[PDB]
């Protein structure tokens, strides 16, 4: 098949086509990801065709539970919808079925070079990142980004919306809360506000909501709203979306929707632009040979840091 | 020579660390290498003084705040610098050839303490995105804050106050102390809603003199806490090699952004990104073909 019929299967809904795309878009191979390129610029007047809407979250929190509330809610009312994991540690499908979601966990191939500035997580960025036009493509039109690590930037990146789980430990101690994720939240949802810890979650919410309104500059364009959500019960599932569609309007009416994305999409250009220089030099024989002792060196002051960057430098002979 | 000079700074020769500081601030790359020779000599004095910063908004109080800090400091015979980025008064500098001044910054850190300043403070100057270049030059970073009301902030800019050590609400003097205070409490109940360091929330008035010896107490105390737990060498050692990278990391992006061929394609490439005539991966290999690397 031409990378024309493969874009017409995948639009049409073709049993074997995005399973196909997808195993394109992982692969490693110099003709794969040339035809990857070509398959996704075949796409491009699809790109952006769905919401893009990431959720993150501690483990435990009720990700999962949320997920599937939220998945089933929007299926009831129409929606195609799929779940994207970003899973560079590799812990991590049923395409066909209108009745459910697409649950994907995309990776490149076992004959890909990780990364010294990135690690998996690149490869897997990537690969999610292009995987969202093979969804929208296929009449996929909301696409859900989730964490599965220092994964949540990369996810905030790649969507519109950047949803924020937490939970009340009590009225007043919020719980699985990592340094520098809340200021990335355009909600944030106190989840498991059920049975007696209802209250407890509501209290805790208006304190945080506090805390924002104590950091925020009062006259900014969207002050994030703080939820409170039992996805067990379906409380508050509803209203989470309703507050998902009212961003995505108040960025719209804003002039900074569309903006917003493609700024993303120059950024990321930058991003692998930067990481393959940097993996160049890393990975580079002379620096591999000479880095430990270079640390070394530094670190027990036997060499400045200008000169040993100077020393790694020339070693690389990235000319 | 560069063994003469390491001894004329370390005697307190008038002259000597002025040259000493243009050497290290010389683009060009003879004068570099000279610099590296002495930075070398004088490492056995690397890492005498505390380091310690200080950011915030334009006219949050932060020049009169490093004055009282500095006259408390040499009143109990500090001797003390102050890097924007007579051991009777407070030495005051801002070198420069935001790279390029962090570089420069660090580098006469050392200069100081070869020459028996044993606190140094380094201060953001002005608007930018240089806080994160400054705490990690340092072993503690102070954020000074204002309160708009006992229920507003103002100054906050995204991404700042995880880097802080310890939080301050200056100008709590006059009928605005007891707003100055309310506001502290509810940003320290902030913090507790969301260890082996909690940052302390302070209120103080620079212009004066309370709260200010606290501030200091409450810096060393962060010290202690470090040494305590066998981390503050090793952060410092840490921040070397990081920096190290970053000088590394810094160089290859400039080779390739400062290429003529980027300089030529950029434009026109971005655009079709933006308008979809183009995908990122494509465009990001178009950009590396045209850097020649
Ligand atoms: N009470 C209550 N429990 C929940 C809720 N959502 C999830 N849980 C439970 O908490 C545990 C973790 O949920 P899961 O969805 O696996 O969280 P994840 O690890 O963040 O995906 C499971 O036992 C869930 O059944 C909720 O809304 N209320
Ligand atoms: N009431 C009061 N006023 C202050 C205090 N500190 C500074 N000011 C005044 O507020 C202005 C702030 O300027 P400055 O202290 O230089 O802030 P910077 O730009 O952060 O250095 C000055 O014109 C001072 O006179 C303080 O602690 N209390
Ligand atoms: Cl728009």
């Amino acid at each position: 098949q031409t990378v024309k019929d493969l874009a017409a299967a995948i639009r049409s809904g073709d049993r074997a086509a995005l399973p196909r795309a997808i195993t394109l878009v992982e692969s490693t191979r110099a003709d794969h990801r040339e035809r990857a390129q070509e398959l996704l610029l075949e796409l491009m007047p699809d790109a952006g065709r769905a919401m893009h809407v990431g959720i993150t979250g501690v483990p435990g929190v009720g990700k999962s539970t949320s997920i599937e509330a939220l998945g089933m809610h929007l299926i009831e009312q129409g929606h195609r919808v799929a779940v994207l994991a970003v899973d560079p540690s590799s812990v991590r499908s049923i395409l066909g079925d209108k009745t459910r979601m697409a649950r994907l966990a995309v990776h490149p191939d076992a004959y890909v070079r990780p990364s010294p500035s990135s690690g998996t997580l690149g490869g897997v960025a990537k690969a999610t990142r292009e995987t969202i036009v093979l969804l929208e493509a296929a009449g996929f039109d909301v696409v859900l980004v989730e964490t599965v690590g220092q994964s949540e930037v990369t996810v905030a990146d790649m969507v519109d919306t950047f949803v924020f789980l937490t939970l009340a430990r009590t009225g007043d101690q919020l719980q699985g809360i990592k340094k520098g994720v809340l200021e990335l939240a355009d909600i944030v949802v106190v989840n498991k506000a059920d049975g007696e810890h209802a209250v407890e979650a509501r209290k805790a919410a208006r304190e945080l909501a506090g805390a924002m309104r104590l950091i925020y500059p009062r006259e900014t364009l969207w002050r994030p709203p703080v939820l409170t959500m039992s996805a067990l019960e379906g409380t508050g599932v509803a209203e989470l979306w309703e507050t998902v569609l009212k961003h995505r309007q108040v960025l719209i009416d804003a002039g900074e929707f569309e903006k917003r994305r493609r700024d993303q999409e120059v950024n990321w250009m930058w991003t692998m632009v930067r990481d393959a220089v940097i993996d160049r030099v890393m990975t580079s024989p002379g620096v591999r040979e000479i880095r430990a002792e270079v640390e070394r060196q530094v670190r027990e002051g036997e060499l400045t840091a200008a000169l040993a960057a100077q020393r790694l430098l020339d070693a690389a002979e990235l000319r």
